């Protein structure tokens, strides 16, 4: 539940770039997150949690652009 | 539950860049986070949590841009 | 639950850069965080937590930009 | 956005009564309430607010029952 | 945004009564309340707020019951 | 945003009563309350606030019960 607002992003002879909560080359395994969570008289059971992640880029001469400007 | 607001991002003969809570080349394993969490008369059980992560970039001549401007 | 506000980010013949709580080349394993967490008459049990993380960049001639400007 | 849950309300030779957030003989005028309200880059204007309320019961021998049991 | 939970309200040869956040004979005028309210880059204007309330019960021999048991 | 939890309210040859944040015979005028309120880069203007409240019960032989048991 994220809110993103941008009023009047004006650019003239320039660059108005903006990159929010971006993931790039990220490996996550068996993680638990909780935001704005309410438990009232509740029960929760959970067994073994097994997770494995991997991010392997073998790269050369890459131009990656998640938002913004790249002039090469 | 994050809120991102930007009013009048104006640029002229320049650069207005902005990068928020970005992850890049990040490895997370078996982590637990809690933000704004309320437990009321609740029970929670959890078994073994096994996690493994890996981020390996073998790279040369990379131009990565998550927001902003890159002029090369 | 983070709040990001920026009013009138104006740039002229210059650079207005901003990078918030960014992670880059970060390895986390079996960590527990708690922000604004309330326990009321609650029980919580947890088993063995096993985690392993790794971030290995073997790199040369990289131009990484998470927000801001990079002119090379 | 209220939640009301009742599990196994059992009664035997007795009374299981329950009255939640009830109003009775209540007068409200020109009040403003806000619960879980989020304003993001918003404008709000409001003129004169004129309100008048009145609750007048001229009564005798009344048996009022909002939930529960009344044995007279 | 209130939560009401009741597990196993059992009664035998007795009374299990419960009255939550009840108003009775209450007069409110020109009051402002705020619970869990977030303002982000917002403007709010408000004019004169005029309010008047009144609760007048001229009563005799009344049996009022908002939840619970009344045996008379 | 109030939370009300009750587990196993059992009664036998007795009384299990419970009254939470109840108002009765309460007069409020031009009051301002704030709970868990966050202002970020926000403006708020407010004019004259005029309020008047009144609670007048002229009563005899009243049996009022907001939760609990009344045996008369």
């Amino acid at each position: 539940m994220d809110v993103f607002m941008k009023g009047l992003s004006k650019a003239k002879e320039g660059v108005v770039a903006a990159a929010e909560k971006t993931k790039q080359g990220v490996a996550e395994a068996a993680g638990k997150t909780k935001e704005g969570v309410l438990y009232v008289g509740s029960k929760t059971k959970e067994g073994v949690v097994h997770g494995v992640a991997t991010v392997a880029e073998k790269t050369k001469e890459q131009v990656t652009n998640v938002g913004g400007a790249v002039v090469t």
